[PDB]
RNA sequence: CUUAAAGAGUCAACCCUUUGCUUAUCUUCCCUAUUUAAAUGUUAGCAGCCGCAUAGGCUG
């Protein structure tokens, strides 16, 4: 079951150094992240966070994890200080 | 060589109705203000006639 699919379509693509050179990277999502952050930081109840709803009005569509927590993803709120 | 690359949130609203803060009272008792000197810078730069002069002189 667990291959690999490649699809770097929509996908932000950045330059980071290799030290000599640079080397074109892809970011994607981590699913341990996700599922863990929120069951972890709404069981401890971590509240300086945000919340998103993957796939819209239709999370059948992105993962399985988003058709059932519907609830919404949580992300952490890493708004800075402001001064005065 | 930036999770780079990109995107209209628009819309509308009756908060409002009523009310008892009342009552009460010892601020009092005492006090060393004190002492001492130059109005000076000279002081007031004035009163009038001699003249066209608000130019220049005289008079005390």
């Amino acid at each position: 079951c667990c291959t690999a699919k490649e699809d770097v379509t929509t996908l932000p693509q950045i330059y980071f150094k290799n030290g000599e050179g640079y080397d074109i990277l892809v970011p994607i999502g981590n699913a341990h992240n996700l599922i863990s952050g929120t069951e972890y930081l709404w069981e401890h109840k971590y509240y300086n966070t945000f919340t998103q709803k993957l796939g819209g009005s239709n999370p059948q569509n992105c993962t399985h994890a988003c058709n059932k927590m519907r609830g919404g993803f949580k992300q952490f709120n890493c708004t800075p200080p402001q001064v005065e």
